[PDB]
């Protein structure tokens, strides 16, 4: 067999499991051993996008879950615990087990219980694992998969940095950003049309303040999981390369490549070389689920520019959007005071700060001042403050044909934008009424529901 | 020209063809040779799953196709005849011909005639061949497609067993598990929304008593095609690992992976060596193909344990659902009867009882005993008995809240399982009902179709 | 860094930039230069399909946009010109740019206005460019994509031929072949659902009298790009192998093989050798795309036969269906009368006559004579004459039954044709009408429009 180093030596390791987006260390060891893996599944509501719950069933409280590192060679004991709280049964298959269902048969536990296996890990590699319980859709699409490496004896070369980064697909009753806690759907599950599509169990999990860090000139290794359940990823970076990619524990190691494909159920280990400063964004390069569904992660690289390699600026919310900024802590905040039923107009103008950004500012400016005879001025609108019914109406279903705003005369097209909720909708015009000498008032989320019934 | 061997010597062979999940035997010659192949097609009604028929279109009377067996540098004389019973015309597509259409144009066969066309096989590698008659992608839905393997001159390395297994999507009017003719659906397949998703031709055809078999220490070798028409395979060995995975006749061979990427239209040679016994599951690793529409297949492994690989047991209905089961033919017997008007409550139970594996058994377990406080009992169930017509509508809509089954307070969710056809809940909650002490009697379809539409 | 061949030397160079299917010529350099490209985006209805209108956004005016030469360690000053006619602001991330965004935030630019950045071409490949504009998946979408090769420092080797092919989805309001101005349609592109899988922008932009050419013998590179923006295509030449693919920059090389996975945003090169005469049908072997959406593109050889190779004939429409003649441009005729509302029955005729190339004659032939018993005549048909409205049904709604057709029994099934749009179906059915001695008349798009709401 694979990985014939002998008998289990030294003293039994208590395996040290990290949640992400953070690896364990190196194994560091020349030996064979008796590793114990514990890992408890906690099934817990979290936010999916700002406002937006979701009943998550995970392993270790994070979705993906703990990351666990082994030695190809080693004996692992692996414990599942099942949470009190929790309603339904669960297990684990590890893919690079050898064994029926990477240990799905002796791991079912039940709420309250507690299981274990044993199995030698005769496989290197990065390999996802993932609850194995009917239907067992339903468990991956609620959160409940990881990674798992299996290094090779002599460990992986070193890097700078060690990065956590898994791609998941969701279901949910609701459109894309409607609020409230979301029910999976089942249906849309089955047809393989996700709401959603993330890093790291929720939209902006690796975006602004929670980007992952590296410096010019450092080495950086992404463990890259894809749970699914359904999609396969075009796994990209975008103003960069990868230096390697390797998937599982394949012999072949592609090298140069940028944009990589990543089956369901897969996994690759790729390293990135920074060269120039600024945000470097993985993505899948299906688009739609990069700019629309939230499958965006960030790598920012601090140092100096390098002018003969880039002239260029760092990203902005053009291309970035919405999460060019730090957070969107206003929209959770304002969510959260239309469920209390105590939202302001404050509350609302500082989510619709934080939407602006990308979905309206690209075209009208981050002070609303257009481009004149372009794109006309949402500062100190005559043609907003003269109709705030109609500038609903234009949010939801655009707007074309020549109009003066301001004294000039524009003659383009203002794509329609429905698929905003009604509370974005909603939020976004109260923050432009409330800025640049706008006449002030709300617009509220009954307000835009009504023009978009009619 | 590739594959530069001279002019055929010998004697003219009349290539054997097999059956899926079979393949011919090696070559096992020297010498480039003319090799006449016989396909016919037949167009004929199947069962795609238990009481659920599909008009398919085949070459050789099996999905997929009859396999094909030739050396590089033989010359082939191909021979296509169309059954006198179909009507449509077909033809045929070989990947691995250097020739327009694969020998499309040269292959058109009405009903009750016959074509050929000669091809040197300059190619060696494992090949898709199909159907190339417009709409080509209603032929190939309804099953046209078939693998050939041009072997190197001086053959594949001897391996224990050779197998076959080809993935399809499937287009029924009807949705999933939903019984009688079902017809093919243009809609479906237009949008890539397959209804089934499958190994050779129907649920079930390599599971159960179906499965492919080898022992403890033996290698396998599978041919594997993906015939789409329209989906890439995720595919990927349940506790198990790929020695080595080759794509058609290319140069580069991966080896050591266990989820792989198989193009609609392509086809992979994978290596498997046997380590330890159970069951190693076949799936598209989109998981709500494998597990939510038909994409499972499997290899048993019988022999020796080796706690010091895997100290876990094999699979069962918690991961492999109702398929870990020897078959389910009590489904297609109580359909039949249905059909006939003759059906019986012990049809129905023996078909419930086939649908319980997993659907049900996960939670309220194989004796319907669930987990006191946790997962409430359906054996000699009070609440139950209670409400017959409340417990269809838990099937179909799930249930919440604080109940008392049998003396106890449970507190927990059962998910919807609208997904099941009315027959289904029929079916089980007759096969519970005539079980553990419970009441007996019926739910019919009709029962649960009223239920369903209120 | 690599790519360190020292500062520009030489003269600036402004580069050519090429039109699909064309490639600039090798740059044949031995020292790096600075290279200034200059491109302008230009918002322009096209024809992407005969008689269905788009408002394409274009880099340079094609889809997929110019191509773009240069040499690994090349300094590019890219100028980007956005032409005062446009409505929306556009901008550009090239894949293989070191640097964030790939040139995104230094290259916004509104209708009317140029911007300009630097970069080092350190990245050997073929590489995706594309515009990084909120909503960036509408932009990708409408149009916006394109390849550049940087070439490695010893060039390429030599070929007989390079040509340029890159894939979209595309997704418009109406569905396919449904004629008129189509606008985009978001609810289907964030669905990943489109209603045309095109090569080069258009269906028919690579076959018939478009078609790429070369001679037996000769060796073709094709640069091939999947600007998406979400598909992934099963990239297939049909009756042929690639004797080469290389993904982007990537070290590894695949030779010998047919079927090829081209990530969303991906590109790559192959190699193809002609061996035999006729045409190589370059599609997404996700069938329907290519069958049922436009997804097929040919490569025509000329040269002579070579019967130990391949005995049979060149493909025709039952293969390549309507793309098998020059063109179809008595669609766009007829479609451009129906506006003009001159629509004479000649220009049904010529329309329909197109149209039932593949779509009718596989069964019942170029000549309407079917098959004696086996498919019926529309050639002089009684049935047909006397009762044209049932010949409408018959279309839209298929046949089965034992029927009469002069003289002779039929018993056999003929499929709906519901994707068949009203004119179509009305140009189909003047065509047969005014052929092969049958009446005369004409069938109208509001006659079938009528049949089909009944
Ligand atoms: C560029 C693609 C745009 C984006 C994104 C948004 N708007 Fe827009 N808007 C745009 C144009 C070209 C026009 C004029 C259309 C015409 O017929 O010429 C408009 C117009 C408006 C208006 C009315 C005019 C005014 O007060 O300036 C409003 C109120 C408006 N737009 C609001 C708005 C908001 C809130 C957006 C984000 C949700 C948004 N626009 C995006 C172009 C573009
Ligand atoms: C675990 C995910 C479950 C599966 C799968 C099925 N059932 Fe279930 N069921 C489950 C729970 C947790 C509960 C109680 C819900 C609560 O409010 O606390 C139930 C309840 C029932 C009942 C009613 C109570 C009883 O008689 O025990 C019935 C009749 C029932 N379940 C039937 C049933 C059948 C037939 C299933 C397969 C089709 C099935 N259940 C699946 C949990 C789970
Ligand atoms: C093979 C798959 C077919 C294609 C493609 C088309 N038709 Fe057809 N047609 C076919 C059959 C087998 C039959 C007879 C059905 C039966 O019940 O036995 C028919 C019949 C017709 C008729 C009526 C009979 C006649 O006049 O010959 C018409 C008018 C007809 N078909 C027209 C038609 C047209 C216009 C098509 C392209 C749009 C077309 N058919 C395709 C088989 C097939
Ligand atoms: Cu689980
Ligand atoms: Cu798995
Ligand atoms: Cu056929
Ligand atoms: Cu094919
Ligand atoms: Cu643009
Ligand atoms: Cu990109």
């Amino acid at each position: 067999l694979p990985g014939d180093f002998g008998p289990p030596r030294g003293e039994p390791i208590h395996a040290v499991l990290t949640s992400p987006p953070l690896v364990p260390p190196p194994v560091n060891r020349t030996y064979p051993a008796k590793v114990i893996v514990e890992l408890e599944v906690v099934e817990k509501e979290m936010q999916i996008s700002e406002g937006v719950s979701y009943t998550f069933w995970t392993f270790g409280g994070t979705v993906p879950g703990s990351f666990i590192r082994v030695r190809q060679g080693d004996t692992v004991e692996f414990h599942l615990k099942n949470h009190p709280s929790s309603k339904m049964p669960h297990n684990i298959d590890l893919h690079g087990v050898t064994g029926p269902g990477g240990g799905a048969a002796s791991s079912f536990t039940a709420p309250g219980h507690e299981s274990q296996f044993t199995f030698k890990a005769l496989n290197e590699g990065i390999y996802v694992y993932h609850c194995a319980t009917a239907p067992v859709g339903m468990h991956i699409a609620n959160g409940m998969y990881g990674l798992i490496l299996v290094e090779p004896p002599e460990g992986l070369p070193k890097v700078d940095h060690e990065y956590y980064v898994m791609q998941g697909d969701f279901y949910t009753a609701g459109k894309y950003r409607e609020k409230g806690l979301q029910p999976f759907d089942m249906e849309k599950a089955i047809d393989e049309r996700p709401s959603y599509v993330l890093f790291n169990g929720a939209e902006g999990a690796l975006t602004g303040d929670k980007a992952l860090h590296a410096k010019v000139g450092e080495t950086v290794r992404i463990f890259v999981g894809n749970g699914g359940p359904n999609l396969v990823s075009s796994f990209h970076v975008i103003g960069a390369i990868f230096d390697q990619v390797r998937y599982e524990g394949g012999t072949n190691v592609q090298k140069n490549v940028q944009t990589t494909l990543i089956p369901a159920g897969g996994a690759a280990v790729v390293k990135f070389t920074a060269r120039v400063p600024g945000s470097y964004v993985l993505v899948d390069h299906s688009i739609f689920r990069a700019f629309n569904k939230g499958a965006m992660a960030i790598l920012k690289i601090d140092g100096a520019e390098n002018k003969l390699v880039y002239s260029g600026k760092e990203l902005d919310s053009v291309y970035l959007g919405d999460r060019a900024a730090p957070n969107m802590s206003a929209v959770t905040k304002a969510t959260q005071a239309s469920v209390s039923g105590t939202l302001t107009v404050q509350d609302q103008v500082q989510a619709g700060r934080a939407l602006f950004a990308g979905t309206c500012s690209v075209c009208h400016q981050g002070n609303g001042a257009g481009l004149p005879g372009v794109f006309p001025p949402l500062a100190k609108s005559d043609f907003l403050a003269a109709d705030p019914k109609r500038a609903m109406n234009i949010v939801l279903h655009g707007l074309n044909g020549k109009i003066k705003v301001n004294g000039q005369e524009y003659d383009s097209v203002m794509p329609p934008m429905t698929q905003l909720n009604d509370d974005e909708v909603a939020n976004i015009l109260t923050y432009v009424l409330n800025s640049w000498d706008n006449p002030g008032g709300r617009v509220s989320a009954e307000d835009v529901k009504k023009v978009r019934a009619q």
